[PDB]
């Protein structure tokens, strides 16, 4: 760690974001490391704790939110899901780059000095051609990139995964990282 230690990839929904933090993990996986999130929501017979999920009871969700041990908590679809503050140390531990797919609000909390977080904002890319969905995905987008512009290193369009890609672990290798 000479540079960043944590890559932070913010989004409206729909733009890619998923697809590209994928990308990444399939391309360097002994550089990069997504923290497994916990969950309420009951696992189904076919899923492997641990996986895709750390599942979890409401009573322990509830003891981890009020001991603060969550950098980011939400409900979905009624059950409760979150990323610990310890699960992204564990990687830094490790010598790898935490990838955090978070949602906009948590940026006041993950722009410190230990997490050396390289901010990158998905856009969708501008075309022509119009659905009514892309231009909701713009508005959303433009919502977003409005009020947290100040927070962010790095605005990329989506243009293609691997093209995004190669922009983006570039820009995010030449950044520098500095004590205090």
């Amino acid at each position: 760690f000479q540079g960043r230690k944590t890559l932070v990839l913010i989004g409206a929904s729909g733009v890619g974001r998923s697809h590209i933090k994928n990308a990444l993990l399939s391309q360097n996986p002994e550089k990069f490391v997504y923290p497994v999130p916990y969950t309420t929501r009951p696992p189904r017979k076919s899923e492997e704790d641990g996986k895709e999920y750390h599942f979890i009871s409401t009573e322990e969700m509830t003891r981890n939110i009020s001991a603060n041990e969550f950098l980011e908590f939400g409900s979905y679809q009624g059950n409760m899901f979150g990323t610990k503050f310890e699960t992204v140390h564990q990687i830094h531990k490790q010598n790898k780059i935490a990838i955090l797919d978070i949602e906009p609000q948590t940026l006041k909390i993950v722009r410190t000095a230990e997490l050396s977080p390289f901010i990158v904002f998905i856009a969708p890319t501008d075309q022509g051609t119009q659905t009514e969905a892309l231009q909701q995905l713009q508005k959303d987008s433009e919502a977003i990139r409005s009020q947290y512009a100040h927070y962010f290193d790095l605005s990329l369009v989506n243009n293609g995964v691997d093209e995004t890609l190669k922009k983006l672990q570039e820009a995010f290798d030449q950044a520098c990282s500095s004590p205090q």
